[PDB]
């Protein structure tokens, strides 16, 4: 079961190698910080999609150990909110790392989406952060500053395009269901 | 039991590859944000039924770590509520994905069907961010921007109609029975 | 033993078929929302039926994790009392499902009674919302508007007549007696 | 032991079949609601040799998980109380049902006696709820509004009599006590 | 050991009939009541003895989960007091039920002994209702108004002279102490 | 070992009919309450010695799950208190009775001796209540008002004079020491 | 090992019989109770001498559940000390016995003294309440008002004398680290 | 291992026998205490090395369930502090002893000297309290009044010299060194 | 499992030699302190790299086990903060080190990214100082005076320059997943 | 593993004996006390030393069961702090002992270093306190008046020269390297 | 794994006699207290070098088990701060040694950078007591007085020179790869 599942040769050998690798320039997004620099990062569902293929949907794991509302300022009509979370990523043999996310929300009328803002961002935050402990793949070179620049050089790439024709298109999935009857 | 069955590889093939899959506009429905554009989101029974299907009825289980109200305010007549829910969703190998949903409910004049809404709608918001983790398929595509343009590039669906004639008729199931009878 | 008892594959194919199943006219009910529109929903001696059938009287169980009175408010001689239950649903092989009901009285004088329909129906409700969870023939299917105006398709019903002809008379069952009895005959 | 002890499929097939059925008018009991309706219930023995008979004397348990005393309000020389308990109703397999009973006393003049009346009649009520989610036969059939109507179509009909001739009259069980001795 | 002790069938079947009687009015006792009809009850000593003849000295058990003191009031000089216990009852094989016992006590002067007569009556009376759940022989028939109007009709019988001619007058246990040691 | 024994049928059996037995005068002691008739009791030293006869020393056991000082009252220098101790009686298979005992010291100046006499009261008297669950040989039969009317038709014999001769005169036990060493 | 040492029947019976002896007066000792007559008690260091002896150095085993200090009061430069200590004895097969103590202090000057007369008397006498219980042998004879007429009828006898001329006069134990040395 | 460790039928016999001994002159020392008694008593390192003898230095232990500081009083630049330690000592087969010692420390004008006297000896008085109860050897003797009357009617011997010829001089010890290398 | 590996003798070995090595000028920045001279540290990134390349990426975890925030402070619009974290890290064999790292944030007009920066920095800083206690290789030789005289005494080098032809370019991991599905 | 490694019969007779042996002018210091005597201790890396040869370095082991400050008073712009430290110690085999330790700082005008001096003396005094209960060897001997007579005649030996010829220069140590790669 | 695993003979052995070896001059630096002696210690990475190399980097842990500020004082603008951490390090048979270590900032103005340092040196602090208790090798020579002064008597030498050749370059370790791969 989860937790107790112990990597094969092969599987460990292949994915040791595969979290090495460095994100192209169409995992990276930008918005330029407050009155400052640049900040490159990494979209949550992005990250997602990279454990979900790197693992496993059934590989690793997340929870949120704690989170916590630091402070709701009203000044003037208008909230100011931080919140930290604390999330752990654990994978099918035990192994497992730990960080801390934080979400902010400033100036909105409603006291509600405010917390909503903070509360959700600092657990994604917490799930990317903690995430990237694994390797490169997952994040771990968004902070190297010489990768970084390296990203600057290259063309600005124009978004992809996704193709929506054998999309989901109904609830039933035979292929899996199939497979589900010989495991019972 | 739950939390002790491991996938075997035919079952665990299967789902990997059906978790890909991006949500055609069957899925999709629209609110208007809170000082925002057209907001997309998939509502809860469909990802109700999406896992029930992906995994089975007995395969996937979600339990509420926590809910907190973080406010009642009494403003101009109209209650203001902000709630958080902590949802934890857990596969029948014990692999597993918690998040935060938020509730909301601004300015009904009862107090008690804001408190209701707020809760409710926490849960279920938890509910969809956690089974989001596990893949496209169960809604990880709803955030990546360039699979929402391209869903707009396709013509507008007609509320398809539903066939209610083989509805359940009776309580009775009686192929359950005998089967639930020989397992004995 | 109940947490511990894996679905044979006979048992879980029959359950995952019907729960897919939509529920028919004879399951729903509707009521008048304060300030708008009509409100389907299933009652909760149904729903308890509709797991007795489909996961049998032994295969599914419930429990209150929580309950919290949120509010008792007096105004004008008249109480307002709001109240959550969080509600944990587990079928016999471990899986579970868990949300929250919530419960409702306005305008009783006795605050007793408000407290008692509150706390009450805020269970009911939790279990709904936790067995619907298992698929469209719990109650999924209320939530899909394309099923409601579809509801609206058929003539309205007449209500279904109950027949006390055969009801339990006795508290003896001896059906359920026998399938217990051991002769105890021995061996001389 | 009491917990672990499955069913056979002859006691489950039974079981489940009888559960099924409807409560006739030896049942039922009707009360006057303050300023309302006849409310129709069950009493708590009826629902206790129910329980017995269906399920066996261990075969079927409960407990208090909680009470609480809402409130003791004293107005106009007359004591209010209301009162909460969770009951939890096991079977010998483990399976079980947990539901909230209400307990209340209005009026009385001794806050002893309104405690002792709302802390019991909780216990009970909690039980009744508990045990009527196993099916019909157990009380679940008392809300049910048609079945309600089918009730009030019946002839009003006696009380039935009890012949006392065949009661206990002494401590002694030489059955019960050939049987134990027999078991070590 | 306790609890683990599964019943034999022979014992099941033998208990389970037994259980179902009726108890004559040899067990049953009355007070006139306030505002209602004589009250019938059985009394505690009763009560053990039926247990102990029903399941064996060692087949069944009692603890206290809680006693709670509701209130100690001073009111002229006289003392008014309310206790609950909660009392969980136990047979051997780990079958069980819990219920609330009351004690009360108004007008006395001696808040010692009006707390004492509250403490014990209500641990006695929770033991009672507990178990009268296991069926009519334990007391739960005592609620059945059809069963006491025919108590009433039945004749009424002068007590029973007790007869001490064999009445134990040393502690030695010459029969027990030789089948203890044999088990050594 | 204790609490995971179970007795053997012979053991079982004697103590089973052994517990039936009434207990004559020669256990039976009277004081007159407070204000009111006569009250009958037995000495706490009288059910240690029956309940070692009946079980053996290493038979059965006791513990206090709880002692409380309700209250401790000065009026006009003299003091008013009472204790409530609750003692959980265990037999070597397990199967046990927990009642509550209470304390009373009224009137008297010294505070220490006040409490010393609730507290240590308290206590024998809920052993004395928890052991008379097992039958009326361990003091049940206490309350059969018939049979304490059955006593009162009994002149008083004269107190019993104990034979001092073969008192125990030395620590040593020559035939204990014996078994223990073979023993090892 | 301790606690999980069954008796053996030799074991078992001798200690049964041993534990029925009355003490003879060399074990009893008396004092004048506070404004009334004689009060007869037991030292310490002889009911452990007793235990010792009855159950073997390692057959008995005793612990402080719990003690509390109910008051330290200071009158006119003299202080008034009470404490209870809970004290639970177990036998080398799990078999126990808890009981309560007292230690009083009155009219010392000294707060220290005070405290710690009272403190370790509450715990000597709560082990000699809890060893009594096991039988006539440890104490439980003291309570019996006829052997109390017999014992102050018997001659009262000269002091013992202890002869210390095989005294222990050295640490080492040569027949004990022989066999102690045969058991590695 | 330590507290599994039974008991050999020879070492049992050897300390039993062993501890029944007395102590000699050897043992015993004596300070004066108010009100003019002289005041008998056995000092630590006499009673860790009797006990290191009669039970190897691997066959007890003791452990400090808990020191509680009384109170710390200032009169006149002068402290008075009292000091409790309940200590419980635990032979190697599980057999255990506990029993509270206290410490005190009255007149010093240090208050850090004070506490340390008192929290010091708290904790080696409960460990010889603690001792006393395996028997006479480790002190139970002390109290018997008759014991210390022969002890003065004893010639008073002059403090024994010690021999530090075979005095340890370095840290190095060959013999365990030898045979702790055997071990692994 | 997870902490439940043993190492091989040469895994160990290859280990134990590679964590010895000092690390070169690649790995090194250095941050004028406030008001004094240079001081150095190595970058998170690259020190998780380190980790994850001496032991896997999934043979070292770690986990917060506490984080505080010292104080937030308000001074002339300018916000100070200091937090504290504690990060245990493990391997795979059960082998752990814990330690202590801080955050500050002083300055800044913004609470919430005053806070973020502390939490977030004393997490990471947290994570170095334990991952250093495992050896030279992962941060110890930072702290070697003479290492960084050493350091100086180097060619100034210019920074990497990463090639991005290889960079990870879609989600998928064929390789992986062929490795992943012959593993169940 | 550590706690459960019993002592072989060679190696228990060995350390006994060792422990017996009493310490020569070595180990002892002296120390003027506050107006008080000679008062003799062992210094800290003397026991060390002493426990790591008696026992091997892997052969016992210590804790602090807990550390509490009493006191930092600020008296004349000196501060004055008692610490108590509370040490157990641990051999492999489950023996343990645990005494109280005490530190003092009186005189010095930093708090910080008050402290740290307290709580650092307090803590190797406890544990020194914990070891010598293992015997004379360990520092048992000390409290012996008679041994101290002895130390006094002793000539007055000088501090040994050390010979840092054979001193460890690196931290490589091969001769381990090969035991331990044996092993695995 | 760790914690559970024994050493060998072989490598018990080494580690022994290694751990004898006083420490070279090249490990001990120095620094003048406040006014009074130079005091000598070693560098936290030394001993963690010492430490590694000693028992391996997966011989030896350390957790900490709490860690207090004492006090954070403000005096005229300078900051004041004590912290205490207690440290235990633990070996793979599962022997243990806490100890107590301080940090001490006096004098800095800023808040944030007085705690940063206070609570990371006593991390280090309470390390490196810890790790001295496994004998001289680790530290513990470090107080001996006569090895102190006779460091003295050495030639002083100058930092010796670390050669940066064979520096770590790259994060990828092939050796360990080649080993980490055939463990599976």
């Amino acid at each position: 079961c989860f937790g107790q599942c112990q990597y094969t040769a092969e599987e460990y050998q292949a994915i040791q190698k595969a979290l090495r690798q460095r994100l192209g320039p169409e995992y990276i997004s930008s918005r330029m910080a407050g009155g400052g620099q640049k900040v490159c990062y990494i979209e949550g569902h992005r990250v997602i999609n990279l454990a979900n293929e790197m693992f496993g949907y059934n590989g690793w794991a997340h929870s949120i150990t704690q989170q916590n509302v630091d402070f709701v300022d009203l000044n003037n009509g208008a909230f100011y909110v931080g919140v930290c979370a604390f999330v752990r990523v654990q994978l099918k043999d035990g192994s497992y790392h730990e960080d801390v996310g934080y979400g902010v929300s400033e100036g909105l009328a409603s006291k509600a989406l405010s917390l909503e803002k903070a509360r959700k961002e600092a657990v994604t935050d917490g799930l990317k952060r903690a995430l990237r402990s694994f390797g490169n793949a997952l994040g771990n070179c968004i902070l190297d500053k010489d990768y970084l620049r390296s990203l600057n050089k290259l063309p600005r790439q124009l978004p992809l395009e996704v193709d929506l024709t054998k999309a989901k298109r109904q609830d039933l999935e035979p292929s899996v269901e199939a497979a589900r009857y010989n495991s019972c």
